[PDB]
């Protein structure tokens, strides 16, 4: 079994390597395919990003100048790489560097100074007393220290010192930048056009990119409030009041101009500067100066230089300098919006106001408050408020998530924080400290500051994650290519009927398979292994062992190539199976992105039960790498195991199905699974049957050695069963068949070892040489390499080919070289037992004489057994003939015997009055008759038996003597043919229609044929109708499910929008009453927010009820002794762990338990969450090593992995000077309705607001959108509930805040309009794949009709093609306009207003139409060039796809170019598709604003042009079809056969043209009404013509299940349909049975006798003989007679045949061969046997009555017992013109 392995994967090795086309390309395309993917990767770098922090935002309620200092300059998330100070739970500044807050601070001091200090008290004493003494010297002392004091404490500030500086450097990019950061923070018509061009310039300079955004709604913008409620009112009064805080520098400016002239004379002409000036300046008084200031700068002499009257920094500077600066801050803020309050009415007008300031381009939020009855009490005690602005500046609230998770804090500052620049945080905090203060009247102050979650060094390596996850089709795009080509190459070695030759010569199944599966399994594992070093090299997959998913590639293709092997069982032709292999691969692997989609609810057990597909366990096993290789560890040796399990369950699933499907359902050729002579003993017996069975009797029948013996049938009784049952592949029955010796049922491999069978069907392969044809034969029979040389020797001395131009050349040859090497390679082996099947079935005379001299020549002891259909060469060459009949030998026995025992006496033929002849014949013969007289032709019947005493030589010398009396001219004598022995043994109209009306009735003929193949087609080409209707209903039910992506509902603000989440509360500085008493309120009885107080006043969230206990988690001994060694203080308090090493990328940083540090203790607080105390602990480290090893631990089971935490909180700790402003206001200068008096006021309200006793840092989550807002309203309500007193019981207590975006402007409209192509484009797309399925069942029936079935059938007789063309178009139409209407219903069933609307479906319907009725004629053409049918279908279809691609991706993107691509009518349809839903979005979006359009869609520029170019391009197409097909002596009853006008000549095809799905009389009815017969009579002509060429009992069936001979009787009837004068055959009986043939041979002579000539060709020329009367061989062409027949065979034909047998026998007598020796000179000794002798006579036949005296004298001497005398026939006279060639 081993040498049958290694010739067949030999076999399969050279049919790969011949071909030189296939192999290449199956190398290329992997090659390219991971080339152009190593190319796309190269492209996109992993993005890396190191861990960092976020500081912290400061609100407004937690004082103005750090909500401004953290809105100007830390506003872009530097992500600072280090834990801020600002994230450790005390300090909550990082702004104590800047310079506003130390000059802020010092003004304070000195304010607050100035109210204790007298010194002005003092020199106003000092000075009434001068105006010495005792009391004087304690006044100057006095007045020196207060002096003393004021100068210290003046020169204690060191703040102008700096703002100077920066403010003269700020009058080269980087440095103002610079300058600003370290100035602000540590480290048109409407207004004036000054402010115009100022922010101009501003927004032209990349300076303030980031921070204009955020500065333009705070002194632009303007709020609105609604209703006009006392309630709302005050609440209203106090965000002014809160905004007007910062308006200190708006009357600053008259205070300026009302004290301006006051200091100047206070220190120019005043008498106490002049008393300072002089007491600065003595003797004494400088080391005071000197000991008072402690040596710092400034010192006396800087005092008196700036402090001088009449002046080099004098006192006049620095006032010029302060005058300056309060005149520029004046005209900055001159344009600072700081009254932005409107009340409005009602909802609508709101609405209408704010769209009417967004057109203006200056408007800030608006709040509506619901629920406040107008007239009512102070407060509800539930305010419910909305927070309404642009989309612009809010986040989205159509979604709370981004979908997909990613790494990434996101946090940038545009594109992910609107709801810090957008100004929506800031408006809300004070809206709810508003309400908090209205609700509670108290007055705490409480500070809220944001602070960032920060992110635990992530990477993005999105497209690592994309390509391992999407591998499966990259990697199977090869690999269906190959899986294409295999089952290309299994479908053809099955249809050739080659397996079943191999099964034949003793070969069993399973070795074919495995060596297809080697031979399938070498290149596949080559090419795994190629892809796997490429992938290794290219750093695809690195860190990733090439050994693991080089064995997963191999077990791959072993499940494909048994994929394969079972898809290959279910298909007959190759180009159709190669051509569905890949469709049905991609649609088996569809389930895997099917389920990949919805995989969030799918378990272990549907997975398993899925997993019965290759595709989808390679999924699996590919998700399984990517999940290994993001973490950077990679896949080594250490699921994988279950998807190898569950492929190789897969193999063997496959395998069996393979072997059931095989033996259960076989093809059209395979078996389903649930007279008598003496017998010459004088040569060796070979084979014997005795009393052989079967299933619906017996058979003893003996083959002998040295003779080619016979075997003949009906071919429905059991001759061939009986030929099968000796051939093996049956089970006998109770019998017996001993072939050699050997009985068939005990031993079968021994008799198969030499037993040659040589089936009907020629078996060679293609790509092979005859030499290696002849070498594989010879070594699958089992000779060694000298006997397979030696017979391939003898072989190619005996068959004829001895030349290297024949032996190296392919299968080129010709039908009769090719059938010779056929039936010579059945002798290879030296078989003993040779079994024939049909020989020499379709090959010219000559190849036939020529395999005839090669069986001649192989009769050496081979015991040959013919069986075919043919007499003459059964006649020729049996030497036993044996007919059985009815399943049971009737006749045996040599041709002599069986012809001279029941056959007829000779036949008498005379070639040119028929009464004297006759008259003669009867007077010399006693019981002669008339056979038949045709055109010079007269042939007559004598008896064998008579004529023995010597009449013939009487009647000879008769004919002879009075020849040239009568008529005629050649006389010839034959024998009886065993074709009679083996018969005996078992349309008119009345009237032509020709004329104008024989177009319609050829027409209306056309389309009934063309309605009945398409009505009884329920089986077969049906799917065009079904297929896309369910196509075009997926599409619509997919675009039912995209959301309109235009829609923004009103979201609450509510943290418990997640499903599950972590929260924790940290209670720093655990010394304070109010902190206590809010983290109390936080965690008590109301919870966090309004989720579940006296009801649960939210929707779908019902509260838990009991959950309380403060429980720790169980911690490992491991961290506990790990802990337990100490040295873990604040600072480091955990083992960190590296992340993105050199040379190893890594998602997320992995590191040993421990990293948290500690189980906080965890409480569930009724929420559906639960709360963790993080009382003292390390916030940013414990949330950073929380995070990474939850998530890690989340990914490490593969169950999508989502967000943990969101938000928590940490409550830390952080009126006098205005009562000293009071009384500075009113002890000097007291006045009141001025400017200084609001100016004071303003700075002391400025002053009050910045102190604040305790605070809250609410951390929150930046990846969920809303997560912010909601903590901070849960943190309102929080500092809300804590300030109720006497105990208002706080649960029916809360605020809720709501977030819904106002209506979207016009232009935002028609961008949402515009942005529907991703939608469109794919129901574009998906209709025109369902549209462009119908032409291609036209386009294929036009192929299967155009290969010489119908197109030239009906083009031979008078059809006008053009009309035949016209007929196919209407067709067509009718049948595409029938689909189209169902699919237009289809669509119209749902409702889709941007095609069902009155203005929509007749121009979509007329498109349609349209559509089809231009891309029909576009695919007519196609079908011209086609030898193939059945295989354009997939090709036009890849075609149309591409082309509509082509055209989606040029509507993606101009003019000319979409004024050019309409040729194309996809291109056109996807047009008109996207213009209409667009032109529908835009009315409805005008008919939503209060527009009014009734722009129609049949506008020549929108819809309607693409109709006229699809109507011209359809008319211009059927024309170049049409035009295209253009490219711009026989007298009466005589049967002229060439042996080498239109309406009035018949026609019969050599090959069966008949329609698949026709019935028998169908087809002559249709042919009766192309030729013109009447619609009245039509039924009678059939009737007749169905009469005459039999198969009644068939008349009513279809004719694609007819057999050869039913299938040659229908083209002979279709061939005499209209009665034509001449009618013109080729091979009429091809391939048929005895007693069938007969009957088309009278059907003939019965046509030309009745004055209609044939003409008839074929190759066999006993039908010429017995049919034609003159063998016109036109050698030179056209017409020219060759003189008949019997004048043929006389004048060119050799001499007679004699067959003589001995009386005596044992074995023969030598004197009888001695006397016929001498008798005639030119004997010849054709054949020799025992007791059997023959002779040729040449050139000696004008003497045959010599013959035939010489024959009656020698009888009786010789002892002579048979005899027979028969003339030459026509095969010898064509072989002989044909030999000297
Ligand atoms: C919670 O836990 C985290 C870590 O788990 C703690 O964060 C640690 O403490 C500091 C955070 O404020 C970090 O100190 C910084 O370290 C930087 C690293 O630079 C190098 O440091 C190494 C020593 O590790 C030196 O040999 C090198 O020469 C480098 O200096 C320092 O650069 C940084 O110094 C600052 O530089 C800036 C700019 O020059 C100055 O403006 C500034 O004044 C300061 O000098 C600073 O020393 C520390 O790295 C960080 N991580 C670790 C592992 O210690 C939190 O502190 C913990 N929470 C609490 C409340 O303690
Ligand atoms: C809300 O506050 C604004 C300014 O903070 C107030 O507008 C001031 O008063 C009148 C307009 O009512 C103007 O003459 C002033 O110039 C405005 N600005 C300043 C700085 O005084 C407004 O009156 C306040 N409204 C309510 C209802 O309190
Ligand atoms: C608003 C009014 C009341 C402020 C009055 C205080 C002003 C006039 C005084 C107090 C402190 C003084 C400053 C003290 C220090 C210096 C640094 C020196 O190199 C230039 C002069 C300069 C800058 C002085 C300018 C004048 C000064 C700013
Ligand atoms: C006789 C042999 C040598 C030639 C056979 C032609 C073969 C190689 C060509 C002709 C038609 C081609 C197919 C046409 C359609 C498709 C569908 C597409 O989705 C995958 C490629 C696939 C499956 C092509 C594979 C290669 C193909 C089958
Ligand atoms: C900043 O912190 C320092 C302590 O390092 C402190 O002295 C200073 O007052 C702080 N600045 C503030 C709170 O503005
Ligand atoms: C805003 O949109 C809502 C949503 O339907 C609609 O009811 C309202 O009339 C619209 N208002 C304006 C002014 O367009």
């Amino acid at each position: 079994c081993w040498p049958q392995l290694r010739l067949l994967l030999w076999k399969n090795l050279t049919f790969r390597r011949r071909q030189t086309c296939q192999l290449l390309l199956e190398v290329a395309w992997p090659l390219f395919i991971f080339l152009i993917l190593i190319s796309v990767r190269l492209s996109y770098p992993p993005y890396e990003q190191h861990e960092c922090h976020f500081p912290n935002k400061a609100m407004p309620s937690a004082g103005t100048l750090p909500w401004v200092q953290g809105i100007i300059c830390n506003a872009n998330n530097p992500c600072f790489r280090y834990p801020t100070p600002g994230e450790a739970p005390g300090v909550v500044g990082n702004f104590n560097k800047s310079i506003v807050a130390r000059l802020f601070s010092d003004a304070r001091r000195l304010l607050l100074y100035s109210q204790k200090d007298t010194s002005m008290k003092d020199m106003r004493k000092v000075l009434r007393t001068l105006q010495p003494s005792k009391e004087l010297a304690e006044a100057t002392k006095t007045l020196l220290h207060s002096l003393g004091t004021l100068a210290q404490e003046l020169f204690s500030m060191r703040s102008w010192s700096d703002m100077r500086q920066e403010v003269m450097f700020l009058t080269s990019s980087t440095q103002i930048y610079q300058a600003v950061s370290r100035i602000v923070c540590g480290h048109d018509n409407s207004t004036t056009p000054y402010c115009n061009d100022l922010m101009k310039n501003l927004e032209s300079s990349p300076l303030s990119r980031i921070i204009w955004k955020a500065l333009k709604p705070l002194l632009v913008g303007k709020i609105l409030y609604t209703p006009d409620t006392p309630a709302t009112r005050q609440v209203m009064a106090e965000v002014n009041k809160t905004f007007q805080e910062l308006a200190v520098f708006h009357d600053l400016e008259g205070m300026w101009e009302e004290l301006s002239p006051k200091i100047w004379t206070f220190m120019e002409n005043s008498q106490e500067m002049d008393l300072v000036r002089m007491l600065l300046d003595s003797r004494d008084n400088d080391h005071f100066w000197e000991q008072q200031l402690d040596g710092l700068d400034w010192t006396a002499q800087d005092i008196v230089a700036f402090l001088a009257k009449h002046p080099v920094y004098t006192w006049r500077e620095a006032f010029n300098e302060t005058n300056q600066a309060i005149r520029t801050i004046s005209r900055f803020m001159e344009c600072v919006n700081l009254n932005k309050l409107e009340p409005i009415a009602t909802e609508v007008w709101l609405i209408n106001k704010s769209m009417e300031l967004l057109d203006e381009r200056k408007f800030w939020a608006g709040i509506v408050f619901t629920g406040i009855t107008p007239g009512s009490i102070e407060l509800p005690h539930h305010v419910k408020y909305k927070i309404r602005m642009d989309i612009d500046n809010v986040e989205r609230t159509n979604k709370i998530k981004d979908g997909y998770w990613d790494p990434g804090p996101r946090a940038d500052p545009f594109e992910d924080m609107r709801y810090v620049w957008g100004g929506f945080a800031y408006l809300q905090d004070v809206v709810e400290q508003a309400i908090i203060r209205v609700l509670t009247g108290t007055e705490k102050k409480t500070g809220v500051y944001m602070q960032q979650m920060p992110y635990p060094c992530y990477v993005d390596d999105i497209f690592l994650r994309v390509m391992s996850r999407s591998m499966p089709l990259f990697m199977t795009l090869a690999w269906i290519y190959s899986v294409a080509v295999i089952i290309k190459g299994i479908v053809y070695e099955k249809e050739a009927r080659l397996k079943e030759t191999m099964r034949i010569m003793g070969l069993d199944n399973s070795i074919l398979w495995f060596s297809w599966f080697i031979s399938s399994l070498i290149p596949l594992l080559v090419s795994a292994g190629l892809l796997v070093v490429i992938l290794k090299l290219g750093n695809l997959l690195p860190y990733s062992d090439p050994s693991v998913v080089f064995v997963f590639l191999s077990v791959f293709a072993v499940v494909t190539i048994l994929q394969c092997f079972l898809i290959s069982t279910l298909f007959s032709r190759a180009n159709l199976a190669a051509a569905c292999g890949g469709i049905i691969y991609f649609t088996l692997y569809l389930p895997y992105v099917l389920c990949v989609a919805w995989r969030d609810y799918v378990g272990f057990t549907l997975k398993i039960f899925a997993s019965l597909l290759s595709p989808v366990a390679f999924g699996f096993g590919c998700e399984y790498f990517a999940l290994f290789e993001e973490q950077g560890i990679g896949v080594q040796w250490d699921n994988l195991t279950t998807s190898v399990s569950m492929m190789l369950f897969d193999t063997f699933l496959y395998g069996v199905m393979t072997w059931y499907i095989e033996a259960v359902f076989p093809g059209q050729y395979g078996i389903p699974r649930p007279c008598m002579e003496e017998e010459p003993t004088h040569l060796k017996l070979g084979v014997s049957i005795q009393n052989l069975v079967k299933v619906y009797d017996g058979l003893a029948l003996n083959f002998y050695e040295g003779q080619i013996t016979s075997f003949l049938g009906h071919n429905g009784a059991g001759k061939t069963t009986t030929m099968s049952i000796l051939t093996g592949l049956f089970p006998p029955t109770s019998g017996t068949a001993y072939i050699l010796g050997k009985d068939i049922r005990s031993e079968m491999s021994t008799i198969r070892q030499n037993l040659g069978v040589c089936p009907q069907h020629n078996v060679l392969f293609d790509m092979l040489t005859v030499e290696e044809h002849i070498w594989f034969y010879a070594r699958l029979k089992g000779l060694s390499e000298k006997h397979v040389k030696a017979e391939m020797e003898q072989m190619a001395l005996d068959v004829g080919l001895p030349s290297s131009k024949l032996k190296s050349k392919t299968s080129q040859l010709s039908g009769g070289m090719q059938r010779k090497l056929s039936v010579a390679l059945a002798f290879v082996g030296g078989s003993k037992v040779v079994i024939l099947d049909e020989p020499t079935a379709g090959v010219d005379p000559y190849s036939r004489r020529g395999i005839w001299e090669l069986l001649l020549k192989y009769r050496q002891g081979r015991t040959i057994i013919l069986s075919t259909h043919h007499m003459d060469e059964a006649d020729v060459l049996g030497d036993r003939i044996a007919i059985i009949s009815h399943g049971k030998l009737c006749c045996v026995g040599s041709s002599l015997f069986l012809k001279n025992q029941l056959g007829t006496g000779y036949y008498l033929t005379l070639v040119k009055d028929v009464s004297a002849i006759s008259n003669l014949i009867r007077k010399h013969v006693s019981e002669a008759r008339l056979v038949e007289d045709i055109g010079h032709e007269l042939t007559y019947v004598l008896p064998y038996e008579a004529a023995k005493e010597g009449a013939f030589v009487e009647l000879f010398h008769e004919i002879d003597d009075r020849l040239s009396d009568l008529g005629i001219s050649s006389y010839g004598i034959s024998e009886t043919t065993l074709e009679e022995i083996f018969l005996k043994v078992a349309g008119k109209g009345s009237y032509q229609v020709k004329g104008w009306k024989l177009t319609q009735q050829q027409f209306v003929a056309l389309l009934w044929k063309r309605l009945l193949i398409a009505r009884r087609s329920r089986k077969g080409f049906f799917a065009q109708i079904v297929l896309p209707a369910v196509f075009v209903c997926i599409a619509l039910v997919f675009s039912l499910i995209v959301p309109p992506f235009g829609k923004y509902p009103s979201l609450e603000l509510q943290p418990w929008m997640y499903n599950e989440q972590y929260t924790f509360v940290s209670n720093d500085a655990p010394e304070d009453t109010g902190t206590l008493e809010l983290l109390n309120a936080l965690t008590k009885d109301p919870g966090f927010g309004t989720r579940c107080m006296e009801g649960n006043p939210i929707p779908d969230t019902p509260c838990q009820a009991g959950e309380e206990e403060w429980t720790t988690a169980p911690v490992p001994q491991t961290i506990m002794d790990l802990f337990q060694n100490g040295n873990w203080t604040m600072q480091n308090p955990s083992p960190a762990c590296q992340c993105s090493s050199d040379k190893i990328k890594k998602m997320l940083p992995v590191c040993p338990p421990g990293a948290g540090g500690l189980p906080p203790p965890q409480r569930k607080q009724n929420t559906a969450d639960i709360l963790q105390d993080l009382t003292g602990r390390n916030i940013s480290d414990y949330l950073v090593k929380t995070y990474v090893q939850i998530i890690a631990k989340s990914l490490k089971n593969k169950i999508w992995v989502n967000e943990f935490r969101y938000g928590g909180f940490s409550l830390g700790v952080s009126q006098e000077v205005n009562d000293a402003i009071k009384q500075m206001k009113k002890h000097l200068k007291l006045a009141k309705d001025s400017s200084a008096d609001r100016f004071l006021n303003s700075l002391g309200r400025f002053m009050t607001g910045l102190d604040t006793k305790n605070n809250v840092k609410v951390w929150f989550n930046n990846k969920g959108w809303h997560a912010i807002s909601s903590f901070l309203n849960v943190i309102n309500n929080a500092i809300l509930r804590a300030n109720l007193q006497k105990g208002e019981n706080p649960s029916h207590y809360g605020i809720t805040a709501f977030n819904h975006p106002l209506n979207l402007t016009k232009q935002q409209l028609s961008e949402v309009a515009l942005m529907t192509t991703s939608v469109d484009v794919l129901v574009s797309i998906c209709v025109i794949f369902a549209m462009s399925f119908v032409p291609a069942s036209f386009v294929v029936f036009l192929i299967q009709e155009r290969v010489s079935k119908a197109k030239h059938l009906q083009f031979i007789s008078g059809v006008k093609p053009v009309i035949y063309w016209l007929s196919n178009f209407v067709w067509d139409m009718c049948n595409y306009v029938v689909p189209a209407t169902l699919v237009i219903i289809i669509f119209i069933c749902f409702q889709q207003k941007s095609y069902v609307s009155s203005t929509n479906l007749p121009v979509l319907a007329l498109l349609l139409l349209l559509y089809g009725w231009s891309i029909t004629p576009l695919m007519y053409p196609a079908s011209f060039v086609f030898k193939i049918p059945s295989t354009a279908y997939v090709v036009l279809t890849s075609v149309n796809l591409f082309i509509g691609i082509n055209g989606s991706v040029a509507t993606f993107v101009n003019d000319i170019l979409k004024s050019v691509f309409l040729i194309f009518p996809h291109f056109c349809l996807g047009r008109g598709l996207i213009d209409m839903v667009k032109n529908q979005a835009m009315a409805d979006a005008l008919e939503r604003f209060g527009e009014n359009r009734f722009v129609s869609p049949l506008s020549w520029d929108l819809v309607g042009r693409n109709l006229f170019a699809m109507a011209v391009e359809g008319v211009v197409f059927f024309l170049i079809t049409v035009l295209i097909q253009y490219r711009f002596g026989i007298p009466p009853g005589e049967c002229f056969g060439l042996l080498g006008v239109h309406q009035n000549m018949g026609y019969c095809p050599q090959f069966d043209a008949i329609t698949e799905l026709l019935t028998g009389r169908e087809h002559v009815e249709f042919f009766a009404l192309l030729r013109g017969v009447p619609e009245k009579e039509v039924g009678k002509v059939g009737e007749w013509a169905i009469r005459k060429l039999g198969l009644v009992k068939y008349g009513e069936k279809y004719a694609g299940n007819y057999s050869g001979g039913n299938k040659r009787k229908l083209s002979t009837a279709m061939a005499l349909i209209g009665g034509p004068p001449v009618v013109f055959l080729d091979e009429p009986t091809t391939g048929m049975d005895p007693k069938a043939r007969r009957f088309l041979w009278n059907c003939a002579l019965s046509v030309v006798k009745e004055g209609r000539s044939v003409v008839l060709t074929s190759h066999s020329m006993e039908e010429c003989e017995a049919l034609c009367t003159r063998m016109a061989i036109m050698v030179n062409g056209r017409f020219r007679c060759l003189g008949s027949v019997q004048h043929l065979k006389n004048r060119f034909g050799d001499g007679y045949t004699i067959v003589v047998r001995i009386a005596g026998s044992n074995p023969d007598l030598k004197p009888v061969q001695d006397f016929f020796g001498l008798a005639f000179p030119g004997s010849v000794l054709k054949e020799k046997h025992r007791n059997m002798l023959q002779y040729q006579l040449p050139s000696s036949l004008s003497s045959l009555a010599r013959i035939f005296s010489i024959l009656s004298q020698s009888k009786k001497r010789l002892h002579i017992e048979d005899y027979s005398v028969s003339q030459t026939t026509l095969d010898q006279v064509f072989v002989n013109f044909a030999k000297d060639q």
